[PDB]
């Protein structure tokens, strides 16, 4: 109430990018209600987290040491280098030593502090073997030395937190007064009607319409729509989905039972959303644009105040039930399916992998059945004792499930995840909040909790939520609330860092878009815009631009001043900015700059989402002991059609390589690529390792790009580094010739296949591909749900079942390893037939605008 907290709220909203306090666009107090109930889990988390380990955010894994890593360590002994002001000595110890033992034994080698990584804010502290430290492992895989500088621990005082019924059997019914819209489309003579639906888990319980009338600024009806489902049957989380067809054009939703288990009555003037299926169609939020959006007026039974108060087998038949429990996640169920599935509730409760199927066979539209379902969840021994399955858990948090308890059990198994895992899945869990029927939920609380309990998670949770608040008006309110609750308990240091980051970004957002303004339809990096570019950075770098700030996609990296010289404007289409900074950390064991790219034009949430499935993929290969050398570079969506991207050093586009050894034409030489790498690394040893890198990097992207359904793209959207690593890029948007994945002649060439014959490295390729293509099939269900969620919360279009199903054909579900093994190796053949065919077509399409 004072001026203190008042100003505090002011800045909080500036970091969120939305005024959470705002109450102009709401028909109830669910938001504020949610802000208050979060205050508890927040404070409860702040108090329970050790200030020390928290301030140092140790990054560890309790997973085994992979086969490819176990291969490098020589008899439980690793070499590390410790630094201290010019002084540098190497000490080899067992991979099982504790960071304390590394110090205790240190003091007794040469005649209070902590071991940090040189150039990064990464501390190796805690009761864990040095082998369980991600950094340590990263160095091993890349075959790099482990240089650590001994300095003083960060004062855990910098993370200080500031001062703090079922008897109304009457049928349900709702009256539609009329829809209103200030202006209508040019093409007149239209017909429209209101379709009122009783939704739940995306399935329709009941449906009613109105008499189709001509389309005009005002279209009254004053018609009562009486449904069938009794008020006693309305389940918590049911939505009254009101829609309008002309084709569906506008839609709006409203929870029938509020956050207090009360019914909904009274008059309502809901401002609808327009349609350009997907997460947005499910939002309870109303459209803020009240001066241009279509509105609708309704009325709910002005009754009293109802309150939904809180609560042997024929062997052969079995074989039938099982055939369902073993059915892929995409194949729907039939009448008999659910009926047969339901009847044997307790028998289907013995196998976890059946829950998704079982719970979707429930008639939530019947109060009786719901009550029984909960009786089932009473004895969850079989579930609570089951081993966590992220795949399965996810399946319960999608659009198909709107029941609190059901979803709550999924969230309940997530609690079992260690910080390392929470980070692999963070993006998808954050996107899953969109399927929650209320703003306050088990999942919303779980993200808050885990964010406040670890700085890394908290860091990415900030950015992920922030991207949705800045771009999504459908969910920003709910997300603005979840963020606030996080910024109110992350500490004063993090609160400060986020400020520096937001500041730097906002200042670079202006340039990025102000520079693109000059020439857009014709890529011509003017000689004047070059001087005008460096010049703008000059104004910013004056004293308003934060000297130092953490790189959003790589929190451990601290960026300093801008190396204005190396900064430029890429001669691309959307004219992105190529910036470079110095590493703010003076203990950095190098001088290399930090490259960051700012682009406008492409939706960077897609790239974000895509790069994340990749991380998961690499992780999956880790379990099956495999390394494909993917390079999922950092990418963060910051706002509408804009964000940053990590810059991979010593890397070039595969097209530019052909456009230099040949020219700006479509004639592609097969030996060009190899000639490039050879002259890049004269040292035979490097070239010998660079060629093998390609073999793996190339294979790795071929499988991932295929399963994801994005293997067919131009040559310019693909890169290779001077170390031989090939990696795809720019995932903005993605009768004729087609190809499964890019495996051009110049690639095969570098593998030995100078023509259409087998080779040494080439055989290694096919061996690794198939090998990785199988490692992913073991996680078919996990990929299905991910690919499925990604399309519902990452694609502007109204993706359908046909869209998701592709993932099922790519993974060849229902087949044996043999059939699948050959299937993949044949796709590799489809590429051997096209050769340069496809690439040449992409050249005619993009370059020649044909
Ligand atoms: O999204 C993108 C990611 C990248 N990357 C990935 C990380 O390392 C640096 C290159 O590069 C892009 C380029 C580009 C810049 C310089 C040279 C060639 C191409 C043009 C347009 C979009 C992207």
């Amino acid at each position: 109430a004072s001026e203190e907290t008042l100003a505090f709220q002011r800045q909080l909203n500036a970091l969120i990018g939305y005024d959470v306090t705002d109450v102009s666009n709401v028909h109830d107090d669910e938001l504020e209600f949610t802000r208050r109930r979060l205050v508890t889990p927040r404070m409860a988390e702040v108090a329970g987290r050790d200030p020390k380990l928290y301030a140092m955010h140790p990054w560890v894994t309790s997973k085994p040491l992979p086969e490819y890593l176990l291969k490098k360590i020589t008899n439980n002994c690793v070499f590390i280098v410790i630094h201290r002001s010019t002084t540098s000595q190497t000490i080899k110890v067992s991979a099982d030593d504790t960071p304390g033992t590394i110090l205790q034994s240190f003091f007794t080698k040469m005649a209070d502090f902590v071991l940090r990584v040189c150039g990064r804010d990464e501390y190796l502290v805690g009761e864990t073997p040095i082998k369980n430290f991600q950094w340590v492992r990263q160095c091993l895989k890349n075959g790099e030395e482990i240089h650590l500088v001994l300095d003083t621990p960060p004062d855990p005082a910098l993370d200080e937190v500031r001062k703090e019924l079922w008897d109304c059997d009457r049928k349900f019914r709702v009256k539609i007064r009329g829809i209103d819209i200030p202006v209508l489309p040019r093409t007149a003579d239209l017909t429209v009607f209101v379709e009122a639906n009783i939704q739940y888990g995306q399935q329709v319980l009941c449906q009613r319409r109105t008499s189709p009338k001509p389309f005009t600024e005002e279209v009254l009806w004053n018609v009562w729509l009486e449904f069938s489902i009794k008020i006693k049957d309305l389940p918590k989380g049911a939505l009254l989905n009101l829609q309008i067809y002309c084709q569906l054009l506008y839609y709006v939703n409203l929870l029938l039972i509020d956050h207090r288990f009360l019914l909904r009555h009274g008059e309502y003037v809901l401002h609808m959303w327009q349609l350009s299926f997907n997460a947005d169609k499910l939002t309870s939020a109303t459209n803020p644009d009240k001066e241009n959006s279509m509105s609708i007026s309704i009325l709910l039974d002005n009754y009293c105040h109802p309150i939904a108060l809180p609560k042997e087998m024929p062997n052969q038949l079995r074989k039938q039930l099982e055939a369902i429990i073993a059915t892929d996640p995409l194949n729907p169920l039939t009448a008999e399916d659910k009926e047969l599935l339901w009847h044997f509730r307790y028998e289907s409760l013995k196998d976890p992998k059946a829950y998704p199927k079982l719970f979707s066979s429930v008639k939530w539209g019947q109060q009786e059945i719901v009550a029984k379902t909960y009786q089932l969840l009473a004895k969850r021994e079989v579930w609570d004792q089951s081993a966590l399955d992220v795949g399965l858990t996810m399946q319960l948090l999608d659009c198909n499930f709107s029941d609190e308890n059901v979803r709550a059990i999924a969230v309940q198994k997530l609690e079992s995840l260690e910080d390392d895992d929470v980070l692999h899945y963070l993006l998808q869990l954050v996107q899953a909040v969109k399927f929650e029927p209320y703003h306050d939920s088990a999942l919303a609380r779980f993200l808050l909790k885990r964010g406040l309990r670890n700085k890394r998670i908290g860091h990415f949770l900030f950015w992920f939520l922030r991207s949705e608040i800045a771009q999504s008006r459908h969910y920003q309110q709910r997300f603005a609330v979840i963020l606030e609750a996080y910024l109110r308990g992350c500490g004063t240091a993090m609160l400060h860092d986020f400020t520096q980051q937001v500041q730097v970004i906002d200042m670079l957002q202006k340039v990025t878009i102000d520079i693109k303004s000059l020439s857009a339809e014709k890529y011509d990096v003017s000689s004047q815009v070059i001087s005008q570019l460096k010049q703008k950075l000059e104004n910013l770098q004056n004293l308003n631009l934060p000297q130092s700030f953490r790189v959003p996609y790589d929190p451990g990296l601290k960026a300093g001043a801008l190396v204005i010289e190396k900064c430029k404007v890429m001669a691309s289409k959307k004219k992105p900015l190529w910036l470079e900074f110095k590493c703010a950390d003076p203990t950095a064991l190098s001088n290399e700059t930090i490259g960051i790219i700012f682009k406008h034009g492409d939706d960077l949430r897609q790239d974000m989402l895509i790069l994340q499935i990749l991380r998961i993929m690499e992780s999956i290969w880790e379990t099956e002991s495999l390394d494909l050398c993917l390079l999922p570079y950092g990418c963060i969506s910051t706002g509408d059609k804009i964000g940053m991207i990590e810059i991979v050093k010593d890397a070039t586009t595969i097209a530019k390589i052909q456009q230099s050894t040949v020219g700006n034409t479509g004639a592609f030489k097969d030996e060009v690529l190899s000639h490039w790498l050879k002259e890049k690394c004269p040292i035979e040893e490097k070239f010998q390792a660079a060629v093998e890198r390609f073999v793996y990097s190339c294979a790795g992207y071929c499988v991932a790009t295929f399963v994801l359904g994005i293997g067919d793209r131009h040559n310019d959207n693909i890169m290779i580094s001077e170390t031989g690593n090939l990696f795809h890029i720019d995932f903005g948007h993605i009768n004729k010739e087609r190809v499964p994945f890019v495996l051009t002649p110049d690639f095969l060439f570098v593998m030995g296949t100078s023509g259409k014959k087998t080779s040494l490295h080439f055989q290694k390729f096919q061996d690794v591909c198939v090998k990785a293509y199988l490692a992913l099939r073991h996680h078919t269900n996990l990929l299905i749900i991910l690919f499925s969620m990604m399309l519902m919360t990452g694609m502007p279009q109204l993706t359908s079942k046909e869209d998701i199903e592709y993932i099922r054909d790519a993974l060849t579900v229902g087949k044996s390893e043999e059939d699948a093994k050959k299937y993949f190796l044949d796709q590799i053949e489809v590429c051997r037939d096209k050769g340069w065919t496809v690439q040449f077509n992409w050249f005619l399409h993009l370059v020649l605008g044909i």
